[PDB]
């Protein structure tokens, strides 16, 4: 009845290439509260002068990058948020 | 293409009225970890005898639940909790 293209998210990924990152970078910002969906895509806009380019399950594809966390509020708010990457470890070799 | 049927939470919640405290005891007992989608499935059917009423989009269902967490991991591997 009512029909939708979906997106693919590689091809996302490609004609936007820096949307990950893009995404990151809005996440930290707001780490001590999160943030939403509607937010997170007027602040894409301010920072590329596009559009968010995923219209229906943004939840779904915002939890293909990894160390991005989502939570229902109390009053059914989602909040997003970007996790600490801690599983590389880092090695520093040191010279006199 | 691929026609679907959306499904009303609504609905769920009345067929299924104890739905949201069987979520909540899955990751009660899950949440040193956390779990996925096919465990949560799974478990369902364990302790209810019957099979999850939510067949696609089920991140969205369980995220309109209070306090539910979800987390994608660095293998791409999607991990659900509770606030605690």
């Amino acid at each position: 009845h009512m029909t939708i293209i979906e997106s693919n998210y590689i091809s996302v990924r490609e004609e936007y290439p820096d949307i990950d990152s893009e995404v990151r970078a809005i996440l930290l910002s707001h780490a001590q509260n999160g943030i939403t969906i509607s937010s997170i895509k007027s602040e894409y806009r301010k920072l590329t002068g596009n559009p968010f380019p995923l219209h229906d399950n943004v939840t779904d594809f915002l939890l293909t990058i990894p160390n991005v966390t989502a939570e229902c509020s109390e009053s059914g708010k989602r909040i997003f948020n970007l996790k600490a990457s801690l599983k590389n470890g880092h090695l520093l070799d040191m010279v006199l």
